[PDB]
């Protein structure tokens, strides 16, 4: 496990300090011309350039919508550890008894998302200006990290998602 | 150089005897919280947003206690490799002076008046703590310059100044020279 930190110091999964890409899901794809970008960047009087028709702004940092990151090259090397060390976060969506359910996980109504906690996470931390559709029981849904809202595509009817992790205590450690 | 993951994956300077170590933020430094196996607990049950740690109440939809900042670092350490400092970006802090362009913190105004506060000095405390607030003096007078927010603000004729953090430019050229 080797991680970069982008923009603002985010911990991510080079012949340049800077690496520039775009998220089109499911990736992170390279920009070309990485070093022109870099310059227009350091000037701070500029929030727009278009390269091949390509609108960066660096205000929002997004091109064409799609979020940007600047990745810094030096690298970090994960320290060997017991996964018990590990955190696992979970994923919950506030159901119609106005309790919390975990994603993947059946409602009251005895429906369940494909999506889990673990998928979430993924792309979470890959991408966290990220919203995504997702299917449960019959309905589609989107998902906004941002706004930690799912949306019923049809209906509009808006449900709170919250993150919190697996609770490991100092007995669980030493076991 | 060995580095920890908060809560939003943040990378802060530092494994610890729990997974988990929450913190609080009192200007300038990271304190740790009593009871971390009890605040971990509470955390860990979505429904719950407050907490009374001692004299601490703790709000986890806002991430503060008592108004400061509050974070949990996960454990697993990363060790940097270290490289030629041409590959660490140094950033630049900069405000929207009275002709409309961008000085420099530490350097003169078009009025003639310099903050002591640097470059070095707001990415160290934006590194540290971006839900800071910071006082800082110009010329002779008091400021206060938000990260969430990118502005400062005189604190007695209330005006706000735009702020702006970019990189030292760094060509590929540099990089080859900069290998002595
Ligand atoms: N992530 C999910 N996983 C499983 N079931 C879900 C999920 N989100 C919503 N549901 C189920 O869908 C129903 C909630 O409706 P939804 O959020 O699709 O909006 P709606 O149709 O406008 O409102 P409602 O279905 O309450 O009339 C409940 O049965 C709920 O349990
Ligand atoms: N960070 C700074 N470093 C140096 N000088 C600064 C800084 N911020 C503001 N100044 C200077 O302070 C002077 C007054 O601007 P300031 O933002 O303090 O508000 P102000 O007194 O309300 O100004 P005005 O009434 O002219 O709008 C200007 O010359 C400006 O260049």
């Amino acid at each position: 496990k080797e991680i970069c930190l982008d923009h603002l110091y985010r911990g991510c999964q080079f012949h340049l300090p800077y690496r520039w890409q775009l998220f089109i899901l499911p990736t992170w794809m390279d920009f070309q011309d990485m070093e022109y970008i870099e310059r227009a960047y350091c000037d701070p009087q500029i929030e727009i350039i278009v390269i091949e028709k390509h609108r960066i702004n660096f205000k929002k940092m997004t091109c064409d919508s799609y979020p940007i990151r600047r990745l810094s090259t030096p690298s970090f090397v994960e320290k060997t550890l017991n996964s018990v060390f590990t955190t696992k976060w979970l994923w919950y969506w506030r159901n119609e008894l106005n309790e919390y359910t975990q994603y993947g996980h059946e409602s009251p109504s005895h429906t369940s998302s494909e999506i889990n906690s673990a998928y979430l996470e993924s792309f979470f931390h890959s991408c966290p200006r990220g919203v995504l559709q997702f299917h449960a029981g019959s309905q589609n849904y989107e998902l906004s990290f941002q706004g930690m809202i799912q949306t019923n595509i049809a209906s509009k009817t808006q449900r709170h998602v919250v993150r919190r992790p697996v609770f490991v205590s100092s007995k669980d450690v030493e076991q």
